[PDB]
DNA sequence: GCGTCCCGACGACG
DNA sequence: GTCGTCGGGGACGC
Protein backbone atom coordinates (compact mmCIF):
# COMPACT_ATOMS: atom_id res chain seq x y z
CA UNK A 1 0.00 0.00 0.00
CA UNK A 2 0.99 3.65 0.48
CA UNK A 3 -1.46 5.57 -1.77
CA UNK A 4 -4.37 4.59 0.50
CA UNK A 5 -2.95 7.17 2.89
CA UNK A 6 -4.95 8.71 5.71
CA UNK A 7 -5.59 12.34 6.59
CA UNK A 8 -7.28 12.77 9.96
CA UNK A 9 -9.95 15.57 9.79
CA UNK A 10 -9.51 18.85 11.78
CA UNK A 11 -10.29 18.87 15.51
CA UNK A 12 -13.97 19.36 16.28
CA UNK A 13 -14.24 20.90 19.75
CA UNK A 14 -18.05 21.11 20.07
CA UNK A 15 -20.52 18.61 21.54
CA UNK A 16 -23.63 17.60 19.56
CA UNK A 17 -25.69 20.15 21.53
CA UNK A 18 -23.20 22.94 20.81
CA UNK A 19 -21.38 22.97 24.15
CA UNK A 20 -17.65 23.72 23.75
CA UNK A 21 -15.13 21.04 24.82
CA UNK A 22 -13.59 21.38 28.28
CA UNK A 23 -11.46 18.24 28.51
CA UNK A 24 -8.67 16.98 26.27
CA UNK A 25 -7.27 13.51 26.94
CA UNK A 26 -4.30 12.21 24.97
CA UNK A 27 -3.11 8.60 25.05
CA UNK A 28 0.13 7.29 23.59
CA UNK A 29 2.05 3.98 23.51
CA UNK A 30 5.56 5.42 23.65
CA UNK A 31 7.58 2.21 23.28
CA UNK A 32 10.12 3.19 25.92
CA UNK A 33 9.59 6.47 27.77
CA UNK A 34 13.31 7.21 27.95
CA UNK A 35 13.80 6.56 24.21
CA UNK A 36 10.66 8.50 23.33
CA UNK A 37 11.75 11.63 25.22
CA UNK A 38 15.09 11.49 23.37
CA UNK A 39 13.06 11.41 20.13
CA UNK A 40 11.28 14.70 20.97
CA UNK A 41 8.07 13.07 22.20
CA UNK A 42 7.48 15.49 25.10
CA UNK A 43 7.97 18.42 22.76
CA UNK A 44 4.97 17.13 20.81
CA UNK A 45 2.97 16.73 24.05
CA UNK A 46 3.60 20.38 25.03
CA UNK A 47 2.18 21.47 21.65
CA UNK A 48 -0.99 19.38 22.21
CA UNK A 49 -1.33 20.80 25.67
CA UNK A 50 -3.72 18.10 26.93
CA UNK A 51 -5.38 18.16 30.31
CA UNK A 52 -4.55 14.50 30.90
CA UNK A 53 -1.84 12.35 29.30
CA UNK A 54 -1.90 8.55 29.45
CA UNK A 55 1.21 6.58 28.47
CA UNK A 56 1.68 2.86 27.77
CA UNK A 57 4.90 0.80 27.57
CA UNK A 58 7.01 3.31 29.46
CA UNK A 59 9.51 0.58 30.25
CA UNK A 60 10.91 2.77 33.01
CA UNK A 61 11.35 2.63 36.78
CA UNK A 62 10.23 5.63 38.86
CA UNK A 63 13.79 5.94 40.12
CA UNK A 64 14.90 6.34 36.48
CA UNK A 65 12.19 8.71 35.21
CA UNK A 66 13.75 11.60 33.19
CA UNK A 67 13.93 15.04 34.82
CA UNK A 68 12.08 16.52 31.83
CA UNK A 69 8.85 15.15 33.33
CA UNK A 70 9.00 17.93 35.93
CA UNK A 71 8.90 20.63 33.24
CA UNK A 72 5.29 19.89 32.35
CA UNK A 73 3.52 22.76 34.17
CA UNK A 74 0.11 21.69 32.88
CA UNK A 75 0.48 18.03 33.87
CA UNK A 76 1.95 18.22 37.39
CA UNK A 77 -0.04 15.34 38.89
CA UNK A 78 1.96 12.30 37.76
CA UNK A 79 1.00 8.67 38.35
CA UNK A 80 3.02 5.60 37.37
CA UNK A 81 2.81 1.81 37.45
CA UNK A 82 5.47 -0.77 36.53
CA UNK A 83 5.57 -4.60 36.80
CA UNK A 84 6.49 -6.20 40.13
CA UNK A 85 9.59 -7.89 38.66
CA UNK A 86 10.07 -7.65 34.89
CA UNK A 87 12.25 -4.49 34.88
CA UNK A 88 12.04 -2.50 31.65
CA UNK A 89 8.97 -4.39 30.42
CA UNK A 90 5.50 -2.95 29.93
CA UNK A 91 4.86 0.05 32.17
CA UNK A 92 2.05 2.59 32.25
CA UNK A 93 1.63 6.19 33.43
CA UNK A 94 -0.96 8.97 33.77
CA UNK A 95 -0.24 12.73 34.00
CA UNK A 96 -3.11 15.05 34.97
CA UNK A 97 -3.54 18.84 35.10
CA UNK A 98 -6.00 18.72 38.05
CA UNK A 99 -5.63 16.48 41.12
CA UNK A 100 -7.74 13.29 40.69
CA UNK A 101 -10.25 12.51 43.42
CA UNK A 102 -8.79 9.03 43.76
CA UNK A 103 -6.11 7.07 41.92
CA UNK A 104 -5.81 3.27 41.84
CA UNK A 105 -3.52 0.72 40.26
CA UNK A 106 -4.53 -2.64 38.80
CA UNK A 107 -7.89 -4.30 38.23
CA UNK A 108 -8.14 -5.73 41.75
CA UNK A 109 -6.91 -9.14 40.61
CA UNK A 110 -3.61 -10.49 41.98
CA UNK A 111 -3.11 -12.44 38.72
CA UNK A 112 -3.40 -9.55 36.28
CA UNK A 113 -1.71 -6.90 38.44
CA UNK A 114 1.94 -7.89 38.05
CA UNK A 115 2.96 -6.24 34.75
CA UNK A 116 2.16 -2.53 35.30
CA UNK A 117 -0.80 -2.39 32.95
CA UNK A 118 -3.56 -0.31 34.51
CA UNK A 119 -4.07 3.02 36.32
CA UNK A 120 -7.44 4.40 37.41
CA UNK A 121 -7.98 8.11 37.93
CA UNK A 122 -11.38 9.14 39.28
CA UNK A 123 -12.55 12.69 38.63
CA UNK A 124 -15.84 14.43 39.44
CA UNK A 125 -17.96 13.70 36.33
CA UNK A 126 -16.19 10.47 35.26
CA UNK A 127 -13.69 7.66 35.74
CA UNK A 128 -10.58 7.46 33.59
CA UNK A 129 -8.78 4.21 32.99
CA UNK A 130 -5.73 3.88 30.80
CA UNK A 131 -4.30 0.48 29.94
CA UNK A 132 -1.74 -1.62 28.19
CA UNK A 133 -3.51 -4.88 27.34
CA UNK A 134 -1.41 -8.11 27.22
CA UNK A 135 0.02 -9.07 23.84
CA UNK A 136 -0.91 -12.64 22.79
CA UNK A 137 2.59 -12.80 21.30
CA UNK A 138 4.11 -14.57 18.31
CA UNK A 139 2.82 -18.11 17.95
CA UNK A 140 -0.09 -16.92 20.07
CA UNK A 141 1.84 -18.29 23.05
CA UNK A 142 -0.14 -16.00 25.35
CA UNK A 143 -3.62 -16.21 23.78
CA UNK A 144 -4.96 -18.40 26.59
CA UNK A 145 -3.88 -15.87 29.24
CA UNK A 146 -5.11 -12.99 27.11
CA UNK A 147 -8.64 -14.41 27.20
CA UNK A 148 -8.47 -14.69 31.00
CA UNK A 149 -7.25 -11.09 31.14
CA UNK A 150 -10.07 -9.99 28.79
CA UNK A 151 -12.66 -11.44 31.15
CA UNK A 152 -11.22 -9.90 34.32
CA UNK A 153 -10.87 -6.55 32.61
CA UNK A 154 -14.45 -6.19 31.34
CA UNK A 155 -15.82 -7.44 34.70
CA UNK A 156 -13.71 -4.82 36.48
CA UNK A 157 -14.66 -2.04 34.04
CA UNK A 158 -18.31 -2.95 34.34
CA UNK A 159 -18.01 -2.38 38.08
CA UNK A 160 -16.53 1.09 37.65
CA UNK A 161 -19.07 2.14 35.02
CA UNK A 162 -21.85 1.11 37.44
CA UNK A 163 -20.92 3.88 39.88
CA UNK A 164 -19.79 6.57 37.40
CA UNK A 165 -19.36 7.27 33.64
CA UNK A 166 -16.31 5.44 32.25
CA UNK A 167 -13.53 6.34 29.80
CA UNK A 168 -10.99 3.68 28.84
CA UNK A 169 -8.01 4.66 26.72
CA UNK A 170 -4.67 3.23 25.65
CA UNK A 171 -3.42 0.24 23.73
CA UNK A 172 -6.26 -2.30 23.94
CA UNK A 173 -4.26 -4.57 21.66
CA UNK A 174 -6.95 -5.47 19.11
CA UNK A 175 -8.09 -4.25 15.73
CA UNK A 176 -11.83 -4.89 16.21
CA UNK A 177 -13.15 -5.21 12.65
CA UNK A 178 -11.45 -5.63 9.26
CA UNK A 179 -11.67 -1.88 8.81
CA UNK A 180 -9.34 -1.46 11.81
CA UNK A 181 -6.26 -2.75 9.89
CA UNK A 182 -4.73 -2.85 6.41
CA UNK A 183 -4.53 -6.68 6.16
CA UNK A 184 -7.48 -8.59 7.68
CA UNK A 185 -7.01 -11.83 5.70
CA UNK A 186 -3.27 -12.31 6.18
CA UNK A 187 -3.34 -11.46 9.90
CA UNK A 188 -6.26 -13.71 10.90
CA UNK A 189 -3.90 -16.02 12.83
CA UNK A 190 -1.77 -13.20 14.22
CA UNK A 191 -1.78 -11.68 17.68
CA UNK A 192 -4.08 -8.67 17.58
CA UNK A 193 -6.62 -9.94 15.08
CA UNK A 194 -7.43 -13.51 16.11
CA UNK A 195 -11.18 -14.23 16.39
CA UNK A 196 -10.86 -14.75 20.16
CA UNK A 197 -9.49 -11.22 20.60
CA UNK A 198 -12.04 -9.57 18.31
CA UNK A 199 -14.85 -11.34 20.16
CA UNK A 200 -13.29 -10.34 23.47
CA UNK A 201 -13.46 -6.73 22.31
CA UNK A 202 -17.08 -7.09 21.18
CA UNK A 203 -18.15 -8.57 24.52
CA UNK A 204 -16.39 -5.66 26.22
CA UNK A 205 -18.40 -3.06 24.31
CA UNK A 206 -21.68 -4.82 25.05
CA UNK A 207 -20.98 -5.86 28.66
CA UNK A 208 -19.91 -2.64 30.38
CA UNK A 209 -21.18 -1.31 27.94
CA UNK A 210 -18.75 0.85 25.95
CA UNK A 211 -18.67 2.79 22.69
CA UNK A 212 -15.67 3.13 20.38
CA UNK A 213 -15.39 6.92 20.23
CA UNK A 214 -13.58 7.07 16.86
CA UNK A 215 -15.72 4.48 15.06
CA UNK A 216 -18.89 6.02 16.55
CA UNK A 217 -18.05 9.33 14.83
CA UNK A 218 -16.47 7.76 11.72
CA UNK A 219 -18.43 4.53 11.06
CA UNK A 220 -17.19 4.03 7.48
CA UNK A 221 -13.86 5.84 7.61
CA UNK A 222 -11.19 3.33 6.58
CA UNK A 223 -7.37 3.40 6.57
CA UNK A 224 -7.27 5.03 10.02
CA UNK A 225 -4.56 3.29 12.09
CA UNK A 226 -2.49 3.85 15.25
CA UNK A 227 0.28 1.27 14.88
CA UNK A 228 2.69 0.37 12.09
CA UNK A 229 5.42 -2.26 12.44
CA UNK A 230 8.92 -0.75 12.33
CA UNK A 231 9.67 -3.28 9.57
CA UNK A 232 9.43 -2.73 5.80
CA UNK A 233 8.65 1.02 5.77
CA UNK A 234 5.11 0.15 6.86
CA UNK A 235 4.36 3.61 8.22
CA UNK A 236 5.47 5.45 5.11
CA UNK A 237 3.07 3.10 3.33
CA UNK A 238 0.36 3.32 6.04
CA UNK A 239 0.05 -0.47 6.36
CA UNK A 240 -1.04 -0.50 9.99
CA UNK A 241 -3.59 -1.43 12.66
CA UNK A 242 -5.97 0.49 14.94
CA UNK A 243 -4.98 -0.82 18.36
CA UNK A 244 -5.39 2.34 20.45
CA UNK A 245 -8.85 3.46 21.55
CA UNK A 246 -10.97 5.71 23.71
CA UNK A 247 -14.02 3.76 24.82
CA UNK A 248 -16.75 5.71 26.63
CA UNK A 249 -19.98 4.99 28.45
CA UNK A 250 -22.97 5.64 26.20
CA UNK A 251 -23.90 8.42 28.60
CA UNK A 252 -20.80 10.31 27.48
CA UNK A 253 -21.73 10.35 23.82
CA UNK A 254 -23.76 13.60 24.10
CA UNK A 255 -20.49 14.98 25.59
CA UNK A 256 -18.26 13.66 22.77
CA UNK A 257 -16.74 16.40 20.60
CA UNK A 258 -14.14 14.38 18.70
CA UNK A 259 -11.73 11.43 18.63
CA UNK A 260 -8.51 12.15 16.79
CA UNK A 261 -5.56 10.06 15.60
CA UNK A 262 -2.29 12.03 15.47
CA UNK A 263 -0.71 10.27 12.48
CA UNK A 264 2.16 12.76 12.10
CA UNK A 265 3.49 12.41 15.64
CA UNK A 266 6.63 10.23 15.67
CA UNK A 267 8.64 8.59 18.44
CA UNK A 268 7.16 5.08 18.56
CA UNK A 269 5.56 2.44 16.30
CA UNK A 270 2.31 3.80 17.72
CA UNK A 271 1.00 7.30 17.22
CA UNK A 272 -0.99 9.26 19.79
CA UNK A 273 -4.79 9.49 19.83
CA UNK A 274 -6.75 12.37 21.36
CA UNK A 275 -10.22 12.75 22.86
CA UNK A 276 -12.34 15.91 23.22
CA UNK A 277 -15.30 16.14 25.63
CA UNK A 278 -17.69 18.95 26.56
CA UNK A 279 -17.90 18.12 30.29
C1' DG B 1 26.14 -7.75 21.52
C1' DC B 2 22.68 -10.96 23.11
C1' DG B 3 17.94 -12.59 24.59
C1' DT B 4 13.43 -11.03 24.55
C1' DC B 5 9.11 -8.99 23.81
C1' DC B 6 6.39 -5.46 21.30
C1' DC B 7 3.84 -9.01 10.28
C1' DG B 8 4.32 -7.41 5.38
C1' DA B 9 6.35 -9.22 0.99
C1' DC B 10 5.92 -13.03 -2.23
C1' DG B 11 6.86 -17.07 -5.12
C1' DA B 12 3.50 -21.08 -5.67
C1' DC B 13 -0.53 -22.16 -7.08
C1' DG B 14 -3.43 -23.57 -10.96
C1' DG C 1 -6.90 -14.34 -4.28
C1' DT C 2 -5.20 -17.18 -0.53
C1' DC C 3 -1.46 -20.05 1.64
C1' DG C 4 2.98 -20.77 3.91
C1' DT C 5 7.76 -18.93 4.34
C1' DC C 6 11.15 -15.71 4.99
C1' DG C 7 13.59 -11.68 6.08
C1' DG C 8 13.38 -8.82 9.75
C1' DG C 9 13.13 -2.59 13.24
C1' DG C 10 13.75 -0.89 18.22
C1' DA C 11 14.18 -0.43 23.21
C1' DC C 12 16.09 -2.55 27.30
C1' DG C 13 18.08 -5.48 31.08
C1' DC C 14 22.03 -8.26 31.59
Amino acid sequence: EGPALYEDPPDHKTSPSGKPATLKICSWNVDGLRAWIKKKGLDWVKEEAPDILCLQETKCSENKLPAELQELPGLSHQYWSAPSDKEGYSGVGLLSRQCPLKVSYGIGDEEHDQEGRVIVAEFDSFVLVTAYVPNAGRGLVRLEYRQRWDEAFRKFLKGLASRKPLVLCGDLNVAHEEIDLRNPKGNKKNAGFTPQERQGFGELLQAVPLADSFRHLYPNTPYAYTFWTYMMNARSKNVGWRLDYFLLSHSLLPALCDSKIRSKALGSDHCPITLYLAL
